[PDB]
């Protein structure tokens, strides 16, 4: 018999994650990402600050 | 009454096997059959082997 070959593309287990390719990994020391996140603002009277 | 005949190739129970003619069965000792089946393998990490 001749196995099937699955590559992972074809699942669709692949929109759970975005694939990126990076050579130089093993000298990564500390790898961050920033999020910068702003919230609405209500506006009310009273005995309120 | 006439006896109706009946062929092995009409029934549906012929899809169960495939015939084969022998004119030499007489002389075998033991016929062989093989089988060379592979499985696949999966790639992990951490504390197993």
């Amino acid at each position: 018999n001749t196995l099937n070959f699955v590559r992972f593309l074809e699942l669709g287990l692949s929109v759970a994650c975005i694939c990126t390719k990076f050579p130089e990994l093993a000298y990564v020391r500390d790898g961050v990402i920033q999020f910068e996140v702003q919230q609405p603002m209500i506006a009310r009277d009273g005995p309120h600050p």
